[PDB]
C-alpha cells in the first residue's frame, strides 16, 4: 500500500546503513541521499503500521501557515512538540530564580525527581504562556521558527517576504515553472540557532493538472520525525492544491542523512511484522477557500485504522 | 560504466516524460523528482558518450572558488559560457549607442546579420572587459553569481558571510554532522534576477573516511547542461577533499524538473546508440594544498575518450 517507501528505507538503513557518532551520544546508523515518492490519489500518507497522531501533526502546520512563531497557538491546542524549546530559554536568565530545571534534557528520563519537578515546572511555563500575555511575549515568542521562514523572512532592509504566499499566488498565475521554491536555510541566521531547520527547502510544481512538491531534508529521524514530516508536508500539498483549484499528485521526500538510532532498532522491527492496512482518506471543508483561513475542524481524515503505537526511548 | 545514470534518465524523459509549455517558447519534457549517484572510485562522471569540455568546466569553477563575480577571469580563460548575460546589462543604457544587438538571442540563430554584428560586437564587450578596468568594473562585473552566493553571501548588517569556506573548515573540524549546507538561494535577490541559482542547494557528508555531495538542482537541462553540471559537482568534491585529507565516495544529483526540449530529440537518439567507453581519471597537483590556491594546470583528466560531440540547437 502507501506507506511501503517508509519500511523500505527503515530496510535499507539498519541493514546497509553505516553507523555514525552524534550530537546527543548514542550512535545511528545513516545513509546519505535517498528519495521516495507517495501518489496522493491512492490516499493520504499516515502510517497504519503505527499511530501517528493527526492532531499534533495538525495543530504544528496550522501554526506555520499563520506566521506565528509563539506557542500559545500550540500550548492551547493540545500540542506540546515544541515546548522544551522555549522552557530552555526560560530556565537561563534573570527571571529563573526556581529549583534549577537545567541540563533537564536526558536528565528528565533515565534520572531522579525529573519526572516531577521537571515536569510539574513546565505547568509554570505553559499556564503564564497561556495567560500573561507579558509572558508568551517574550519568553513563548520563539524567534526563528517555519513560520518566520515560510512567511517572513527577513531581508536587510527592514522588510518581511511572506515567500510560501508570493510562491502560491505564482502558483495560480504561472502553475508551469520551475521556480516555486520556498527555503528555510538562510546562511547569517544558521551559525547560531539551537536547531536550524531541518526541512530545508521545498519546491511546488504543477503536473499537467496536478500539483506536486518535493521536500529537501538535510538530517531525518527514521523512526521518530519521518512518520510525522511525511503527513505534514502531504497535507501542505493537499491545501496549497485546494486553493489553486488542483489535483494531487505526489509529494516526494529527498534524504540528506536518513539516520536511525541504536535505541530505536528493536522498536523498527516490531513495526516491521506488521503488513500496511489501507491508506485513510482526506476531506477538506470544500467551502472555505483560502488556506490561511482554515482551523482544525476544516480537515477531516477519513478510514484510518492504525497499528499500536510503538514506544519511542526519544535520543537527547 | 559510470555514465549510465545519465543514460537512463534520458531514457525516462523522452519515454515518460510529459510535455510541458515554458520561457523561450519551444516546449520541453518534464518529470519531476529525480535522483542518481555516481561513485567516484570508479573514476571521474565525465561523459565518454558525447564530448563534454573539461577545460570551460575548469574555469568556471575555479571562478566561482575566487568569489569572482567578474568575466573578465573567463575571458582571459577562453571560457565564454556566461558572455551574453553582461553583453545583455550592455546593450540597454546610457552608453549602447551602436547597432542595436537588442534582443539578439533566438535573434542571433535563426535570423540574419546576428552571426556577424552581433558575433562581431561581441569583441567590443570582451576586448574592453579585458583591457579596461574602468570597464570590467561595472559592466564585466556581473553582480550576484555563485561566487557572491558561495563566498560573499550578503546580510543584513553590511557582512560578507563566506559560508562555503566556512563549511570546508566546519568539515575538517566536525567531519560526522548534518550541517554542511550551501544555499545559493537567497528570497529577496531572487524576485528580480534574470537566471536565479539553478544549482540551488548542495550538502556535504564524511562517510566513514570518504566525502560525499549532493547536489539539488530546481530545473535542469538533460541534453545541453546536465552533464556538464556533473563534472563540476564531481570537480567541487575532488577539490575539497584533497583538501580535507579524504577519501571520495560519491556524488548524488537530485533534480526538480529534469526536462528535455523538443529541439533536442533526434540529437539524444544519436548520443543513445553510442555505448560508453571507460571512466576518465583525475591527478590533482599533490603538493598544493589549500583548493582557493589552486589554478588551471594543477587539476590533471587522464584517459579520456569521447564519442565525438552532438550538435547543440540551444533554446532561446
Ligand atoms: C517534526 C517533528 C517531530 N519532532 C521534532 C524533532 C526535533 C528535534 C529532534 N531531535 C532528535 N535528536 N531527534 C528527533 O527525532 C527530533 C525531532 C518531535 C519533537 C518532540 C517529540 C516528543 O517527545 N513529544 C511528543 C510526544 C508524544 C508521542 O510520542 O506521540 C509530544 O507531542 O508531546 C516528538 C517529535
Ligand atoms: C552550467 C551550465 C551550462 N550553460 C548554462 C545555462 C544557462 C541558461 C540556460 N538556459 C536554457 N534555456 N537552457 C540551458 O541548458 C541553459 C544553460 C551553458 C551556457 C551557454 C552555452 C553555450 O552555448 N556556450 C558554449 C558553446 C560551446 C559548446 O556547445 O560546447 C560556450 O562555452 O561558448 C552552453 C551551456
Ligand atoms: C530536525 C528538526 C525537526 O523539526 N525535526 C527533525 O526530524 N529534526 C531532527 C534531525 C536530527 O535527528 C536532529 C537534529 O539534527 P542535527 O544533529 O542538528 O544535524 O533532530
Ligand atoms: C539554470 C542555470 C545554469 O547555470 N544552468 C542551467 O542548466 N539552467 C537552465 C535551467 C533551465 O533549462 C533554464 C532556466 O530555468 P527557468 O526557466 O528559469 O526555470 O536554464
Amino acid at each position: 500500500m502507501l506507506e511501503q517507501p517508509y519500511l523500505d528505507l527503515a530496510k535499507k538503513v539498519l541493514d546497509e546503513g553505516h553507523f555514525k557518532p552524534d550530537r546527543t551520544h548514542t550512535g545511528t546508523y545513516s545513509i546519505f541521499g535517498h528519495q521516495m515518492r507517495f501518489d496522493l490519489s491512492k490516499g493520504f500518507p499516515l502510517l497504519t503500521t503505527k499511530k501517528v497522531p493527526f492532531g499534533l501533526i495538525k495543530s504544528q502546520l496550522l501554526w506555520f501557515l499563520h506566521g506565528d512563531t509563539n506557542i500559545r497557538f500550540l500550548l492551547q491546542h493540545r500540542n506540546h512538540i515544541w515546548d522544551e524549546w522555549a522552557f530552555e530559554k526560560w530556565v537561563k536568565s534573570d527571571e529563573y530564580h526556581g529549583p534549577d530545571m537545567t541540563d533537564f534534557g536526558h536528565r528528565s528520563q533515565k534520572a531522579p525527581e525529573f519526572a516531577a519537578v521537571y515536569h510539574e515546572e513546565m505547568a509554570k511555563f505553559d499556564d503564564r504562556v497561556l495567560h500573561d500575555d507579558a509572558f508568551a511575549a517574550k519568553y513563548g515568542d520563539l524567534g526563528l521558527v517555519y513560520g518566520s521562514q515560510w512567511r517572513a523572512w527577513h531581508t536587510s532592509k527592514g522588510d518581511t517576504i511572506d515567500q510560501l504566499g508570493d510562491v502560491i499566488e505564482q502558483i495560480k498565475t504561472h502553475p508551469y515553472s520551475r521556480r516555486l521554491i520556498v527555503s528555510a536555510w538562510n546562511p547569517e541566521d544558521v551559525p547560531t540557532m539551537a536547531l536550524p531547520p531541518c526541512h530545508t527547502l521545498y519546491q511546488f510544481y504543477v503536473n499537467d493538472g496536478k500539483l506536486s512538491l518535493q521536500l529537501y531534508q538535510r538530517s531525518a529521524d527514521i523512526f521518530l520525525g519521518v512518520p510525522f514530516n511525511i503527513a505534514s508536508y502531504a497535507l501542505l500539498t493537499h491545501l496549497v492544491a485546494h486553493e489553486c483549484g488542483l489535483e494531487v499528485g505526489e509529494f516526494i521526500h529527498t534524504f540528506g542523512d536518513a539516520h536511525l538510532y541504536v535505541n530505536h532498532l528493536d522498536q523498527i522491527k516490531e513495526q516491521l511484522s506488521r503488513t500496511p492496512r489501507p491508506a485513510p482518506t482526506l476531506q477538506l471543508n470544500p467551502d472555505k477557500h483560502d488556506i490561511f483561513d482554515f482551523d482544525m475542524k476544516d480537515i477531516k481524515l477519513l478510514n484510518y485504522d492504525p497499528y499500536p503505537a510503538i514506544k519511542a526511548p526519544v535520543a537527547v
